[PDB]
Parts: C-alpha cells; structure tokens; sequence
C-alpha cells in the first residue's frame, strides 16, 4: 500500500510547480488537507469516501446517515489545518440508481451540511454495476483559513496538553475488520449492550466543525487531529515529539471487536477507540479548552507531549505506538 | 437515473443557504461546475470518475492513460464555465494495492496534469475489494473565474456559430455500451483499421485547456460545452435555443460500433462521435476562433445556433435530437 501509493504521491508533487508562484501553489502532500495559496488568505481541499459501512447500511435498508459520514469525513479534515469548512461535492458511484436510496442518502446529506454548515454545491453519479457492489459515497471539501492562522503541529512543544473529543462510535475506519469479524460469528441481529451489531456499525461518524471553530477562535491551539486511517497514529502527522496519553476504557462495540482476537495495540492503529478528534494546547488553555469542547460534546485530558520523540505511550494500557 | 436524482439535487439546493451571504455562497446545480463566490472572483468546483473504461485497463493491464482520462474529465469542465483549472485531488478506491498498476497510473497523472497546467494537490486511497470490482478512479478540480467573465451558454442567440473541436477518441463515455458490444464478439486484441481494439477504447481523453483559454482571452465566447455523457444532448444544458449542425463523418470505434447494431441517433445521445468539445462563438467571430483552435487541434464549423427550440437537427445524417 504505501510502495504502491509512494508513485502517486512523488508523482503529485512534481506537479506543484506547474502552480509556482501562482494563485492555487499548493503546501506538500501528508497533512489532512492541501493548503493553497490565494494571495490573502489559504483555500484548504481534502477528498474521502465513507468506506464498506455503506455494506451495513444497504443490508438494512438505511441510507440516512451515510450522507452524515461522508460529510463528516471531509469537513473534520479541513478543521485540522485550521480552515472552516466552505462547501463539497459528492462523488456517489453505484451499481444501482434505487429512488429509495437516493432519498435515504439525501436525508443524511442535508442533516450532516447542515451541521457542518456546509454547502452541498455539486457532485457525480456514476451508475456502474460491473465495477460497484454497492454504493459507494465519497466527497471533495474546501474551506478558507487566513494566512497567519494555519495551524498544522508546528507549533506543538514538549509539556502541551493533550485533550481528545469522544468519538460517536465506529465512526468510518476499520469498517471491513469489524465486518469479516463480527457478522458472520454474530450475526446482524446480534444485540450488544441494547443495541443490534448494524446499529454499532453503522452509528454515523460525529461532526466537529463548531466545538473546533469555537475553539481555535477562543484559545491558543497547537495541533487538531481527526482519529481516523491509523488511530492514534495520526498523532505523529502533527509533530515529531511524542505523547503520553491514557485513553478511555474500552467499550461498545470496541469491546467486542478485542474479545473477538484482535490485540489493543492493532486496534489503537486501527479503530479510534473512543477519541474522534485530539486538539493539543498549551498547558495554560486546557482547562478552558476543555470547557469549551466540553459543551458540545464529551472530552477528556488525555496527557502530555513528551520528548520521546516518535513515540506515543499509552500508559494505562501498557502500550506504545 | 434522473428521477433517482432528483432527491440529492433537491436537498443540495436545499443546503445553499447555509452559505447565503457567505464566502462561498454558491449558484445552482446542473451546469458543468459549481461556482462559489469568493468576492473578487468565483472558485469553479467540478467532481468525476472515468468510469467502467478502468475495466478495459485492468483487462489489458494498460493503465498509463486513465490518469489522463481523470484529469481531463475535470479540468474539461471546468472550462465550460470560462474557468482557468488551478488544482485537482483524486479518490483511487481499489479494490487491491498493486504496485504495477498505481506506478503506470502515476505516469498518466503526470502527463495530464502537465498539459492541463493543474498540481495534483492531494488524494484518497481506498482499498475496498468488497466494494470495488476493480481500480476506480475520480477526481475533484478547482478552478478560478473573474466575476464578468462567467460563460454559462446564457448568451447564447439564434444565428450564433457551433464550432466543433476533435476528439482523441471514445474519451471516458459510452464505455459500458462499447464494452459489452464489443468485447465478447472481437475480444480485445482484434484489430480494426491497424489498431487493436483495445487501443481503440483506452485512447486518453484530449485535454482542451490551452486552446479553450486562448480561445475566451482573444474572442467573445457564448457557449462552452465538454462533450460527455449523453453526447450532444449536452448543447441543451446552455440553451434552450435549437441547433443545426454537420457532423464528422463516422470513422474509427464509432464505425465499429455503429456498424454492430447501434442506431445513429442512440449513438449520437451516447458518444462524441469525433467532437470532443463545442464552442458558440457570435458569427462575427468565427474565422478568428477557428484559427486559435486550429492551431491546437483539428477543428470544424458545425453549423449555427437557430429558434427551433429544444431540438439539435444533425442534418447531414437526418436525426433530430
Ligand atoms: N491517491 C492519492 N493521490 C494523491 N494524494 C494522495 C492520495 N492518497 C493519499 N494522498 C495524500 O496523502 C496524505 C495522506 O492521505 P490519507 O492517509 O488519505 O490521509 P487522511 O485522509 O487524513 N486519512 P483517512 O481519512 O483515514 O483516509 C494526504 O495528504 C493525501 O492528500
Ligand atoms: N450525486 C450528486 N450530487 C450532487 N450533485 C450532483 C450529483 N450528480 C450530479 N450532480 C450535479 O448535476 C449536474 C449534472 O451532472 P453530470 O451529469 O455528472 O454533469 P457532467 O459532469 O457535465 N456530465 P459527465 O461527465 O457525463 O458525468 C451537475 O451540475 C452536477 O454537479
Ligand atoms: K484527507
Ligand atoms: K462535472
Ligand atoms: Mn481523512
Ligand atoms: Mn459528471
Ligand atoms: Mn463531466
Ligand atoms: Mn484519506
């Protein structure tokens, strides 16, 4: 994956001197979203699909909140450089164009903008059965953030205070793990803890955009992370320094999936085990940064930058990344 | 397919408000790209796939041109609205990481993006084989566009000129059609007029950006118009106003595939027939916009923009679309 994907990326980055010196030069490839040069102000651009929950949502018949995900993907990746999200195009590639589950989509779709205060302005429909099994929903998202307030990790330093929001559930990584594990042992009916495994799997992924826009507006801010592709990984996007965290204990469906095999420190690479989005701060903001985070939804003090650069402790369970 | 629709573009409309007197603030779906209102110009915003022709590509293993095929879906249409493409992302969902396949895509990515003058920005990687029966590859272009100089086909009038200019091929439409005819009959190594048939249907799709934007920066331009899905039933999405036009004679894949049961007037709704890209002009400025394009690509006077609304009368063959 990443020797097939390292073509692609060497071969984008040729390509940014075609924008040298003009309006649109982008920032290098490897952050959540492309920064590119406007003259007064960044336009930020990040692409994503939702993934194989599409699967769950076709099985029963519900569609509405797979909008939701699609949106959520794109608008929390445009928050971590700092942007606030403009407007998206869906990329809807399917085997069949169903009425009813168009309607079911767009139910999700207006909910999810609305939330995200987003602008659906166009997009594609692709009706392919011989290359889609389902119906695949991706998107394309820009925003706007004013030069001088880019926040990339930069500003990240050893002793900054660590908080992650709480994730709504699965939201949209790891969906094909839980699904080759979990179905055909349980079923799609199997009820855990009140609620059937679909609904576990299909929980639509949480929209961060006004706690994390309140919260750059409010106080200093050194780093935003989705937890999404990789886990707690995303962390070393942000910096070199390392991390000394203690993360929630594992519950929900997240109990489930490590009762069935697989070993925490995978699912801390994989799954968010509970934490959506981490802002770093610096220590003198974390008390007001977790009130304002706080008021939207569920947040914690996860811990501290360290030194030991590259690596990210997570104490409390006796696991390093 | 068009009913199905309905429901997403409904809610997306819906969804405009959100950025009303915003940064952003988008005009209405249905033409080529979106375009959001930045103040001192529009950002342009355009979304899709090449579509099941990656089947052809991975049934050969030839895949140094659907990079180029992606590329030129986009920044083609961000041309039909007077735009200038800046920069594009691309979704490659997989349905597995092949190294072979993402170092040949890579090289038609490059060639694409440096004849369009876009930087590849960034991108999404999806490997997804419960979903993906193949290498499905979109992209999402951004293009800028001064207020004043928006082209949409609004100005277009009765008497104006059509002016055609050539396709490379079969572009990325009508690929599913050609495929299933085809294939099973002639296979793809069967050669037709000195070229196999798969060098027919993976022909990239021609990139119009240097002639098009010499083209609006020398001549007053009223219509633009990628030909794509649905062939030149795509001239009714600027006008309501009637056309009489001389097209190309049938040559290439198009014989072929006429000549195995496929009417004229389906394959004039279906494939570009040998026009990859229409411009009206007014007639007064025909000869100098025939030279500009001449230049770049083999061009021709279609015909004339007429008041038989809603109708294109392509007379040389006696069909009325
Ligand atoms: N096919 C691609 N083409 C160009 N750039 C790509 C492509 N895939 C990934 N990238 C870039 O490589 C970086 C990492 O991509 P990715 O791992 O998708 O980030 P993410 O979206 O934050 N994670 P996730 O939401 O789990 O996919 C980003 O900056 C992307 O722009
Ligand atoms: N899933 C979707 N969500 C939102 N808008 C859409 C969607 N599909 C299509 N549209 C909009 O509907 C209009 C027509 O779409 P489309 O037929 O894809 O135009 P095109 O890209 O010029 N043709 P083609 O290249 O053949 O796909 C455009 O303005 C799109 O932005
Ligand atoms: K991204
Ligand atoms: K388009
Ligand atoms: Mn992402
Ligand atoms: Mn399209
Ligand atoms: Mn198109
Ligand atoms: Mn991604």
């Amino acid at each position: 994956t990443a020797r097939a994907l390292r073509e692609i990326i060497r071969t984008a980055r040729e390509t940014f001197k075609l924008r040298k010196g003009k309006v649109g030069e982008p920032g290098d490839i490897g952050h959540y979203a492309a920064l590119l040069d406007f003259g007064n102000f960044y336009l930020a651009m990040t692409t994503d699909g939702v993934g194989t929950k599409v699967l769950v949502a076709e099985a029963v018949g519900k569609f509405d909140t797979i909008g939701i995900d699609m949106i959520a993907m794109n608008v929390n990746d445009l928050l971590c450089v700092g942007a606030e999200p403009l407007a998206l195009v869906d990329y809807f590639a399917v085997k069949e164009p169903n009425e009813e589950v168009f309607k079911q989509v767009a139910k999700g779709l207006y909910k999810g903008a609305e939330e995200a205060g987003v602008a659906i302005v166009g997009g594609e429909t692709a009706v392919m059965p011989d290359l889609i099994n389902g119906y695949d929903l991706a998107g394309t998202a820009i925003g706007i953030v004013e030069k001088g307030k880019v926040i990339t990790g930069e500003r990240i330093r050893p002793g900054d205070s660590v908080i992650g929001i709480s994730s709504s559930g699965i939201h949209s990584n790891g969906l094909t793990l839980a699904r080759k594990l979990l179905i055909p042992k349980y079923g799609l009916d199997y009820e855990y803890e009140g609620r059937k495994l679909w609904e576990w799997l299909l929980e639509p992924t949480r929209i961060y955009v006004r706690p994390i826009l309140e919260l750059i507006n409010s106080v200093e801010v050194h780093g935003l992370a989705a937890i999404t592709g990789g886990g707690l990984l995303n962390l070393k996007r942000l910096t070199n320094y390392g991390f000394e965290l203690e993360m929630p204990p594992i519950e929900g469906i997240f109990k489930l999936i490590h009762e069935n095999g697989v070993p925490l420190d995978e699912m801390f690479r994989v799954f968010n085990m509970g934490v959506g989005f981490i802002v770093v701060v610096p220590q003198e903001e974390k008390e007001e940064a977790l009130e304002i985070l706080s008021r939207h939804y569920k947040s914690y003090e996860l811990g501290n930058v360290t030194r030991e650069l590259g690596k990210i402790k997570v104490k409390n369970y006796g696991i390093t990344l």
